[PDB]
DNA sequence: ATTCTTGTTTTCATATCCTAAAATTAAAGGGAAAATAAACAATACATAACAAAACATATAAAAACCACCTCACTAGCGCCCCCTGCTGGCCTCTGTGGGCACTGCAA
């Protein structure tokens, strides 16, 4: 959490080294990417949800997650692992996915897929003299294409799990900022835009803050 | 009457021209691997602008240095008794020199 980013940055790449150990023996593949299954990966999650639960001096994981944006960039787009660890129960045979847990997760999501957007640090670590190069801005661009693909099948059970949750509407629906909405007249998908814009139709009956 | 030169058509002849079948050869068409070039994007170098640090000047601020004044010390030479001891006349009291009257003795 320090104001001046690649010392952050120095000390998330440390964190990440450290403390990410559950299937990656920092050594050859076949088992340390994913073992072909939708589980291994599940534990880099869960110390990072308590990571995010300990680290007090923060309500958000804003500064955590610009810390360990580059050293994590393969981890922090696997959003459907979290997404089967946040809603619909997994074969891993775990607790019940807390609330305070589950916020948790919801800002670090928030903020991955803010930076995802997004390349430009927040405020204090701001620089203003950036440049885009060919290759950062196509993995914008098919990073924009992916999440929108993902993201407009799992809000809608997304909202149907937590529509009673003001907070984590709140921080859910920053995201469709950042949504090509000519994809969907490509992939087709209004239906689901119509069906999540129901569901927030009941969300907004349903909340008055 | 018989013999001899000269000019002009006839017909083989020998080079040439034309004709067509072979062959053939170079053009030319297409497949494909190099391949230079070029369009675009990235990196590094150089230039310009802004802000700050360093250098130089002025000024005055104690502050140091030098010279003059002044209040003493240090020499200096009379100045003035003052006391003490020798010296050179001075004078008068003893004392040195002498004239002479006087006496005791024994003629």
């Amino acid at each position: 959490y320090s104001a001046h980013r690649p010392v952050a940055v120095a000390a998330g790449e440390f964190l990440h080294k450290k403390l990410f150990s559950r299937h990656d023996p920092q050594a050859e593949e076949a088992l340390a990417k994913r073992r072909g299954r939708n589980s291994p990966n599940g534990n880099l999650i869960r110390m990072l949800v308590l990571f995010f639960l300990e680290s007090e001096l923060h309500e958000h994981a804003a500064y955590l997650v610009d810390s360990l944006w580059e050293s994590s960039q393969e981890l922090l787009k696997d959003w459907e692992c979290m997404t089967e660890l946040l809603l619909e129960e997994p074969v891993q045979g775990e607790e019940a996915m807390s609330d305070r847990q589950e916020s948790a997760l919801i800002e670090l999501m928030v903020c991955t897929i803010r930076q995802a957007a997004e390349a430009h640090p927040p405020v204090g670590r701001g620089t203003g003299k950036r440049v885009l190069t060919a290759k950062e801005r196509k993995t914008q661009i098919d990073d924009r294409n992916k999440l929108t693909e993902h993201f407009i099948i799992t809000l809608p059970m997304l909202l149907s799990k937590y529509s009673a949750d003001a907070e984590k509407v709140a921080n859910l629906l920053q995201i469709p900022q950042y949504f090509d909405l000519e994809i969907y007249s490509t992939g087709r998908m209004e239906k689901h835009l119509d069906a999540l814009l129901k569901q927030i139709k009941f969300v907004v009956e349903k909340h008055v803050e």
